[PDB]
């Protein structure tokens, strides 16, 4: 609420987020 939530967390989603991206990539990430 001070855009501490946007700063560090940010650097981990961009590390995380970018091979998470992939996994977005097309689909297929559930039905059993």
């Amino acid at each position: 609420r001070r855009s501490r939530k946007n700063g560090i967390g940010y650097a981990i989603g961009y590390a995380f987020g970018a091979v998470e991206r992939a996994v977005l990539g097309g689909s297929r990430d559930y039905n059993k």
